[PDB]
């Protein structure tokens, strides 16, 4: 008889991607174990008969200090292990997280290390945390890392941090890789490079650390990003607190959870090119070789004559303006079918193609299977 | 030299899955077209060069009333043309959606339909758009349908509206099916046959309307769904949107989208059983087969002999209780290849079985690809 049920509390907010995927662990401990549990999502802020909650947090950590009954903290991990608060603790892995980008970066060629953090000012623990291990395993490379804590999240002064960061940004040599602290402070860089016609990846690489596509800002260049084991994190946590509600005796606990993968995307697209026209040129076509482009406009985007500007491609990309023009235009249609929900019709239409059957016939030629196989192998 | 910028405003809820659908594919479009727009999510609550907003909002749609700059609102269809707000509108179309849900019960001999709506005492305007098509839809079906209002989403006073609904539930028939406004209110209805052990879907079965599995409140029981067409609204939206910025002349826009599919899950898995003991009885079994039952829990359960119990298993179910309780046990596993991210050994042990091998072989037996294999044909 499966009588006796529990009311289990979350302490989570469902507005961001991250904390949305530990609640979906949680929700998977459900299913796997079939328990008698009775689970709100209950943040804003009666308590139930045990507890799982953002530790992330230090309002909700002194709200939950002296509550009797079980509490599993979920939040970022620390260097100290005495900064962690007096609670059993599943821990996103901080180090891995901003090595797992910086290997990422390193596999790419990238040897100029920058870091777009947050300041001491917000009480972002796991923001000086990833600061410090990005210090940690740059420290032996070429040149030195360059780190910038930001104004805040939601500056008091917009346009303000928007120069600031347009400064630093103007700073930063090519083929600089930066590290942001969360897929929202890297969509910052994102929308000031924008607003400059700054190439990334061709000038400077950016990589976040949520995989969350939707942030404050929506950036046209699809944003690298590192995914946080935060799903299976959400599950060892409930795992867990199931041990705790059958009263088994325990040290507090602190297990961390590496990240899943890097999602490889645009933004971290580098491909050891190095002569500042190429650069231009090459980021002009990757936003618009899908609007019909001709060599002439691209030649009017850098200041360059015809002449000079195919013999620099030539010389670093052993192929024409023309040439890279439609093998970007393929380019844009590949990543379509794999990261978006649009019909193939609309893809070969939106990327300026005069017939489906002509993106077949080009697609089939530089990858051996139709669009259609390709999506079914290949999408998310 | 593309150079003009616009800025885009969006006016939605980052919290909610449907809201979070309709700005993804915003940002769909925004990739297809790389257009030089800065897409804010400014929703709390300067104003940018066009504007997509939630129009469910009565609010929002007051706000905006007299706003210079394009706006394209999404929202809830209408039956009368007239009830429309002022702005071009792209639609889900709340007839089709519960039109999907009714033909999913439907098609699984259904006969006897409830509708669990929402109080007129919420602004929630595409709520009484759905109890109306299921009016509309249920007219000439055997027995009358029966439609129930809440109380109010965040209630007033909880304890008294779970009796409400427990009252509601007590009063429906074997074999009811019940459409909800909302997977929020459908998860409401499955806490409520937690607490009592009311049968879904052996007793009554259950449909929602979002395919969102964060909800205020987690079932066990997982909820079968009409998914919303809502990426591809949002994708629509923008797309109007910057026809509308080019200057385009047109008629105010209502162009409505149809859900996508129907996702089948546990909630509507009914199977033409009528015998009210194998109906308790095989509710019990797939709640706890995993936990490692043996048919006297079962008998327990229900109030009823050995004999008796099988002899009537027997008669439903051409099996044995034995039988059934083993042939759950993987289809609990089989779900949660299909619906989880847990590693197969996890699956293995989570779902009762001895040893990952034991496993592999009782589920090469029954289907005929390997656990991995099935995973890749079949996930989510
Ligand atoms: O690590 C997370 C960070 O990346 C961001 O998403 O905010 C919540 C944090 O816990
Ligand atoms: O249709 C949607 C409904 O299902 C719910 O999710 O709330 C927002 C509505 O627009």
């Amino acid at each position: 008889m499966f009588t006796k049920r529990h009311r289990i509390t979350l302490l989570f907010n469902a507005n961001k991607a991250y904390d949305r995927q530990v609640v979906e662990g949680v929700g998977e401990y459900l299913q796997a174990s079939q328990s008698e549990w009775d689970i709100f999502i209950e943040e804003f802020r009666w308590l139930g008969d045990g507890v799982i909650a953002d530790f992330d947090d230090k309002q909700i950590e002194q709200a939950l200090a002296d509550v009797d009954v079980p509490i599993v903290g979920v939040g970022g991990s620390y260097h100290l292990a005495e900064s962690y608060p007096p609670v059993h603790y599943i821990a996103t892995d901080n180090y891995a997280l901003v090595e797992s980008a910086f290997l990422h970066l390193k596999e790419k060629g990238v040897n100029r290390f920058a870091f777009y953090g947050l300041p001491e000012s917000s009480g972002k623990r796991w923001a000086t945390e990833r600061e410090y291990a990005f210090r940690q395993l740059v420290a032996e490379e070429k040149y030195r890392g360059v780190v910038y804590q930001g104004l805040e999240t939601a500056p008091e002064n917009w346009q303000h941090a928007q120069n600031r960061l347009a400064d630093w940004l103007q700073t930063l040599p090519p083929q600089t890789g930066i590290i942001a602290v969360t897929d929202a402070r890297a969509r910052h860089i994102l929308q000031v490079c924008e607003h400059l016609h700054i190439p990334v990846p061709e000038k400077l690489c950016v990589i976040g650390i949520d995989n969350e596509e939707l942030t404050r800002y929506l950036s046209r260049v699809a944003l690298s990003s590192v995914a946080q084991g935060a799903r299976q994190m959400g599950y060892q946590a409930a795992k867990l607190l199931h041990r705790l509600l059958d009263k088994e005796e325990m040290p507090l606990q602190r297990i961390l959870v590496p990240p899943v993968r890097v999602i490889e995307r645009r933004s971290t697209d580098y491909r050891s090119l190095t002569d500042p026209a190429v650069i231009q040129a090459m980021h002009y076509i990757r936003n618009h070789a899908c609007k019909g482009i001709k060599v002439d406009q691209v030649l009017d985007a850098v200041g360059i004559s015809r002449s000079n500007l195919e013999k620099r491609f030539k010389e670093e990309v052993g192929e024409t303006i023309h040439a890279m023009i439609h093998a970007e235009k393929l380019e844009k249609a590949r990543s379509l079918l794999i990261s978006t929900t649009l019909s193939i019709n609309e893809i070969s239409q939106m990327c300026g193609y005069p017939s489906l059957q002509y993106f077949y016939s080009v697609f089939k030629k530089a990858y051996d299977t139709t669009p259609k196989e390709y999506r079914d192998v290949n999408s998310e």
